[PDB]
């Protein structure tokens, strides 16, 4: 029993994280295999920012003039290319803790656990979300540049998030570790600005499905919706809309409760026109959106309370 | 910016992790040097249990590895393994008992397999709100100071409630609990008082500032009017360790007591609070701290 935000364990991470010092800045690189990947902005002053020209900025470096730090060993740059937005630093030594990995760019709604850190050095873990918006509300500090998202479904970690900025929101931006940026963003000091945030629809019913798994129905009415008008409500309050992907995806979900996703669609807008009047599910005074269906299944008991 | 609730970085604890199978029950260990720490009720009277067994009869499995146990002993309600293999990835350790109103992360694990990390608090009542499934017993807590890893807690139960209680790495019961099956249940539990103010003092270091005023109060008036709303009493000690967040924000700690005050009193009023409808109590002044800071392990 129970419903926690969980991470995954970060020690496969851990062991890849490392220091990488390009003249006065200082970030994050992700070690494996033989390659250090981070973010290419390490190449950059304050006043490159604003129009920085990379591919300029990178012909003038040469391997020494990267700084990579591992532990309190000095790693070997042999060789750098720049892909999209990350820079891949050839090192001279393979990293002997490389976990088995894949890279895997994720869609709005998917979490993943990230591993804040500074200096090549882990503070701390926590579970978040892609925003609808491709932002993630994170909680990072000048120089957590570099630091990445994660999932770790078997023994295999999938990196889908590397940290390359802070919005004026307070929000974070990032790129997937082809150097791909998530939304409309660029490494770049410019007029850049989240898009209005939407609530995760499929996430909030997983969830919901979550309290009815761990033993609570107060929130359950008589009523089914069709698909079109939940969508018409929905929509009024900034949720995101519900594809048919989504109810199809929640199907483990309503037949393990006996709650058909329609009917459990007529409980979150019930929810939605009432408020919880001074009730909470799972802990929460509000309806959660940061818990897939994927992570509702790995967390919660296969039999209902 | 930003403000999550952030768990210390794991990979020393996993290291330790093992799986220990006595008969039909399977649970988790602690592999440090060359001893399992494990609940003792993988095996009542648990003398004469114990004395029934030999060192075979426990099954201790780290990763692909079993090791073999030379020596059991038992130690308040923890059971400690003796094999003949030191962990060696042993980190640099501690075992601490912790009070109630302090953090710490718990590594959930099933059958010596790390599956996931959160952040908790031992509430007042000795209880901790955990996410635990069966087989989840001899997951452990800890926190990280420098590179040394304290660990002060170890899964033995669920309540009724859903709750969760165990020891510490003594296995001394955190709470007025027995390791056995009988009528166990929570206390009524309370509100971390110097928690709340902690969080209130992140939410205005991150920009959420509306919930401040103009006013004050004693700390004996703060105090009659937290024990309405069942929050634990404030003391000097709170207000002391306060201090620093205290002169960062601008906000005398009885300041933001009104603040809390007004907020018990009249609710939210449709807002949030860090993106929360509660007021939080799971993040310690420390906590603050060190997530304001970025501090590193
Ligand atoms: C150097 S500048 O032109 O003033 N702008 C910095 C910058 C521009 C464009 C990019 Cl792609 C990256 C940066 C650096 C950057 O945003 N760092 C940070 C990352 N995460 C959290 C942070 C919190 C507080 C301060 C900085 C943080
Ligand atoms: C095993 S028994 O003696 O029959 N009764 C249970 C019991 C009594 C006394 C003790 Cl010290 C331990 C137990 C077992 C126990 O509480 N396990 C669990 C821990 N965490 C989450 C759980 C979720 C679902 C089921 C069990 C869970
Ligand atoms: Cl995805």
């Amino acid at each position: 029993s129970g419903f926690r935000k969980m991470a995954f364990p970060s020690g496969k991470v851990e062991g890849c994280m490392v220091q990488v010092t390009c003249g006065t800045t200082t970030l994050n690189g992700l070690w494996l295999d033989d390659v250090v990947y981070c973010p290419r902005h390490v190449i950059c002053t304050s006043e490159d920012m604003l129009n920085p020209n990379y591919e300029d900025l990178l012909i003038r470096k040469s391997n020494h003039n990267f700084l990579v730090q591992a532990g309190n060993v000095q790693l070997r740059v042999i060789g750098h290319s720049m892909q999209n937005c990350v820079l891949k630093l050839k090192v001279d030594t393979a990293n002997p803790k490389t976990p088995k990995y894949k890279f895997v760019r994720i869609q709005p709604g998917q979490t993943f656990s990230v591993l804040a850190c500074y200096n090549g050095s882990p503070s701390g873990v926590y579970q978040c979300a892609m925003r609808p918006n491709f932002t993630i509300k994170g909680s990072f500090l000048n120089g957590s540049c570099g630091s990445v998202g994660f999932n770790i479904d078997y023994d295999c970690v999938s990196f889908c998030y590397m940290h390359h900025m802070e919005l004026p929101t307070g929000v974070h931006a990032g790129t997937d570790l082809e150097g791909n940026f998530y939304g409309p963003f660029v490494d770049r000091q410019t007029a850049q600005a989240a898009g209005t945030d939407t609530t995760i629809t499929v996430n909030v019913l997983a969830w919901l499905y979550a309290a009815v798994i761990n033993g609570d129905r107060w929130f359950l009415n008589r009523f089914t919706t069709t698909l079109n008008d939940f969508n018409l409500v929905a929509m009024k309050y900034n949720y995101e809309p519900l594809t048919q992907d989504h109810v199809d995806i929640l199907g483990p979900l309503s037949a393990q409760t006996g709650i058909a996703v329609l009917d459990m669609c007529a409980s979150l807008k019930e929810l939605l026109q009432n408020g919880m009047n001074g009730r909470t599910i799972l802990g929460s005074a509000l309806l959660e959106d940061e818990f897939t269906p994927f992570d509702v299944v790995r967390q919660c008991s296969g039999v209902t309370f």
